């Protein structure tokens, strides 16, 4: 019912669900001035375990690494966090071109893709899907990627592309520590928000990287060479796969940084 294609974008998904014109929607543009020093959030910390991933899949929307979230091995802390939350799944917004791609943009300025981290207040809610709807539900790490060097450990994901290329399939996908994705500063910018895709639920606290990770033009490729449809289709690349920013409304972006 909804994509990222000309007539089923970003543009009209506030067509089927209204809540796209809330007030705390995401993703949005950083103003990097106008962000809050906010020295009193606590230390964030990403503690992730080395074998708690499940699966690599196309889902048609994006390729989403999904985890065994029985317990709180892999969890996201501190921040502007009260507990730890849970990780579910990775997944990956990106464009054509390197000018285009991330969703969340810094003083103007995409990147050529966007990784999301998702996590959910377990402690809290009992299911991934009910936590989704509530305010404090979830928490979303978001790191930017640039072109430019190979990425070592992408290797793994990207070399994995291929049998997932058609909506619709899946692959094991045993072991990868999604640590090995993060940049070397854990400093970011945070503020309440929504998923970016429907239903647009405000029940996102997002946690913005402020360090890019750099991968390869021919990792960034071999995303590109996803795609939208499923193999007896007429083949559409899965590019673009982003929501542009989002209406403010007053909202405050804090950082744990002085920019
Ligand atoms: N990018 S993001 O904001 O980081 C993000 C994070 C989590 C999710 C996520 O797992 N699904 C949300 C969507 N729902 C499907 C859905 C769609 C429409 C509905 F009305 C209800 C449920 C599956 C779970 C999606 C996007
Ligand atoms: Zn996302």
């Amino acid at each position: 019912g909804w994509g990222y294609g000309q007539d089923d974008g970003p543009s009209h998904w506030h067509k089927l669900y209204p809540i796209a014109q809330g007030d705390r929607q995401s993703p949005i543009n950083i103003i990097s001035s106008q962000a809050v020093y906010s020295p009193s959030l606590q230390p964030l910390e990403l503690s992730y375990e080395a074998c708690m991933s499940l699966s690599i899949t196309n889902n048609g929307h994006s390729v989403q690494v999904d985890f065994n979230d029985s317990d709180d091995r892999t969890v996201v802390t501190g921040g502007p966090l009260e507990g730890p939350y849970r990780l579910k799944q990775f997944h990956f917004h990106w464009g054509k071109k390197h000018d285009v791609g991330s969703e969340h943009t810094v003083d103007g300025k995409s990147f050529p893709s966007e990784l999301h981290l998702v996590h959910w207040n377990a402690k809290k809610y009992s299911t991934f899907g009910e936590a989704a709807s509530a305010p404090d539900g979830l928490a979303v790490v978001g790191v930017f990627l640039e072109t430019g060097d190979e990425h070592p450990s992408m290797n793994r994901l990207t070399d994995a592309l291929y049998m997932v290329r058609f909506k619709g399939t899946k692959a094991q996908f045993s072991c990868f520590n999604p640590k090995s994705l993060l940049p070397a500063s854990r400093h970011y910018w945070t503020y309440p928000g929504s998923l970016t895709t429907p239903p647009l639920s405000e029940s996102v606290t997002w946690i913005v990287l402020r360090e890019p990770i750099s991968i390869s033009e021919r990792q960034m490729g071999k995303f590109r060479s996803l795609l939208f449809t499923s193999e007896d289709d007429e083949r559409i690349h899965m590019v673009n796969n982003f929501r542009p920013p989002q209406p403010l409304k007053g909202r405050v972006v804090k950082a744990s940084f002085r920019a």
